[PDB]
């Protein structure tokens, strides 16, 4: 033990889409993340919010960070946290640095699409060929019981088709004008923007990676085909221990075949991009981002929890 990850503001790590600290009570959605970091000398709190709803909204998970980050300052005494979401709680961090500027001192997002995702955008299309529009309400009702059961607080506050509607590429397009920010690029640039912000005097270093495990890398006959690099070609153990690899690489294609190019299973490098853009070159898919699920990712991946640990490292260095 050392203090390679003590920041001068606490880190509060923030699960996307599903999630919760831990799932059932028992798994963490931040695999060994939390326990790597205090070692580490750092001081992180895990949000548990709605792993289905919207981002704004009296009731959406942008609120919920806001008070959760309020009970953190409390507790530590600390006046600043630096967020990290993954996914879709990069979205949520946004929400909390644009509302709440005086109470932030950074912003990193991890797989976060900021653009939304194709493939929000294939299964909102998928449920429009119900005709009578039974399979939104059957499905949303499954997903939101999933949501109840395995929020660590069984959380009864979910919203699926509203989780749902947010992750698409038309509506992410609209939240980026209800909350912009100077870390993004223009709409259709594939570019980032600023490394930091200043919002009502208040300054923000503004982060992000991305993973592109997935790569597109054959045109036959308009069918676009696919690449885990990841992997070892077929045998890496990973697509047998681990079920979102092959998962992964299934959306991917997908995602690809959509037009995304290279991307992580569910979020392009595109949709990515925010602040100083550290990398978009790991060789990850969604879930090694958190190191999931439970440390398994194939041979070709690097390590999560050390890239993690290094970005605070980094933000404490930065003076943050
Ligand atoms: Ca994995």
């Amino acid at each position: 033990a050392d203090n390679y990850a003590a920041t001068r503001y606490p880190i509060i790590l923030v699960h996307g889409l599903t999630g919760t600290d831990k799932y059932a009570g028992v798994l963490e959605y931040w695999y060994g993340i939390q326990e790597d970091l205090q070692q580490r000398g750092a001081t992180v709190y895990v949000a548990n919010l709605s792993g289905f709803q919207s981002d704004d909204g009296p009731n959406g998970r942008g609120e919920q960070l806001l008070a959760y980050v309020k009970t953190v300052l409390a507790a530590t005494g600390a006046t600043k946290v630096n967020l990290v979401g993954h996914s879709q709680g990069g979205l949520t961090s946004r929400y909390v640095a644009a509302v709440a500027p005086d109470l932030v001192a950074s912003v990193t997002t991890i797989g976060t699409p900021h653009r939304g995702s194709e493939f929000a955008d294939f299964v909102q299309g998928v449920l429009a060929y119900d005709p009578t529009g039974l399979s939104s309400t059957v499905i949303a009702a499954f997903v939101n019981v999933f949501g109840i059961l395995t929020s660590s607080s069984n959380n009864t506050n979910q919203d699926a088709l509203a989780a749902l509607k947010t992750l698409t590429t038309a509506q992410a397009a609209t939240y980026n004008q209800n909350y912009p920010s100077a870390g993004l690029g223009a709409p259709g640039s594939c570019q980032t923007g600023a490394p930091t912000e200043t919002v009502g005097g208040n300054t923000h270093l503004l982060y992000s990676w991305a993973g592109t495990a997935i790569q597109p890398t054959i045109s036959v006959g308009g069918v676009t085909g696919a690449t885990d690099t990841s992997t070892i070609p077929l045998v890496d153990p990973a697509n047998a221990l681990d079920p979102s690899t092959l998962a992964l690489f299934g959306t991917g294609t997908v995602m690809v075949n959509r037009g995304s190019g290279q991307n992580d299973g569910v979020v392009s490098k595109c949709s990515a991009l925010y602040g100083q853009v550290l990398s978009t070159s790991y060789k990850w898919n969604h879930l090694d981002e958190i190191n999931q699920l439970l440390g398994v990712r194939g041979a070709n991946a690097e390590d999560p929890v050390a890239v993690i640990r290094t970005h605070a490292n980094r933000l404490k260095l930065a003076g943050v």
